[PDB]
């Protein structure tokens, strides 16, 4: 379609479904998720967001990203640090896993951020808008499946404190995306990069499922 | 004594006890704190930390604070935003109270940060080491007293995730504090500012208790 945001949503319909159909996520949706499985996804997210937000801060003033720079509304790193301290303990930094599939995702993020900046919006879109949409249904399933103690920690990642209205914010974000100026060629690569983002998540889900079934 | 860290500890021994004996804090230690009372404490902390961390960022390059600048290890603003969203909802920002006692604390922080930043270390020490030290004790008490739902949020403030050992961190911090260079005059004021910090907290507790019982 004309609007970039509309083009992204349409082009990634297929891959988003594969993400949903992935064995690990199927089990997740079916409410079938274990603490060992959930700890792995949280560890993954920490690594992914550290890299993503590291690159966002690097190109925050570039006209290829500035329009969608919302640091206070979206930053998740601090939230994940808090969560991992709960799931893995005070020494979480020394014990959390950093797998090959997590590394492949992180590696692509730094490449885009350092050599293909104009494609960063594709990864920010995929992660931020997805976690802000499907993230809340998974939040509901997670807590009613994890049987957590009432310690008041472990799920800060699923709450965006600086965003009063999700729908309202997502509309604003869509607008800022459509305001980005790019040659039709660049637009094609941003669309493809978004699909690549889903594929990186899907291969991660495949790997985590493999690690948990031994 | 000779070391700044030891001088501050000895000089504030009196006011610390008063703070511990303030009715509101006394009732908190005894597990006697309501959700409304706790929310007022968190609201207070948010304002105080926003102001403190705002001024720290302003003077982080200056030699009067640089030595004790540990952003990743100690920043609390984000954790408090996460908790307030849980305690007050998506629009916490526009509904949390801002009382005169909270304001007097905030005002003094900006005054110090803008006109005599060489004293900011007194406020950083008081707040950070105070919350880090007793944080674990008060955390368990809060859990038992508030009977939170199992949604994994609401007490992130009580966990400093980027600090594996509170003991080891405080040793390094005290070390950095003693490396601080200052004239004998300024040093006397730093010690005095530490007392003022405690009195600002004591005054805050007296107000919260008054709001809760009239």
């Amino acid at each position: 379609p004309q609007d970039l945001s509309e083009a992204l949503k349409e082009a990634t319909k297929e891959v988003h479904t594969q993400a949903e159909n992935a064995e690990f996520m199927r089990n997740f949706q079916k409410g079938q998720v274990t603490r060992d499985g959930f700890k792995l996804v949280m560890a993954s997210l920490y690594h992914i967001y550290v890299a993503l937000e590291e690159e966002i801060e690097r190109n925050k003033e570039s006209p290829v990203f500035a329009p969608v720079y919302f640091p206070e509304e979206l930053h998740r790193k601090a939230a994940l640090e808090q969560d991992l301290a709960f799931w893995y303990g005070p020494r979480w930094q020394e014990v959390i896993p950093y797998t090959p599939a997590m590394q492949r995702y992180v590696k692509r993020l730094h490449e885009v951020g350092r050599t293909e900046p104009e494609l960063l919006v594709a990864h920010a879109y995929t992660r931020y808008l997805g976690d802000l949409s499907g993230g809340q249904v998974l939040k509901k399933i997670a807590q009613k499946a994890l049987d957590l103690p009432s310690s008041g920690e472990g799920l800060a990642f699923f709450t965006f404190p600086n965003i009063a209205s999700a729908t309202k914010f997502k509309q604003l974000y869509r607008s800022r995306m459509n305001s980005l100026e790019m040659t039709p060629a660049v637009r094609q690569r941003v669309i493809e990069e978004a699909k690549t983002a889903f594929l990186l998540n899907i291969q991660l889900f495949e790997e985590l499922q493999e690690l948990l079934t031994h």
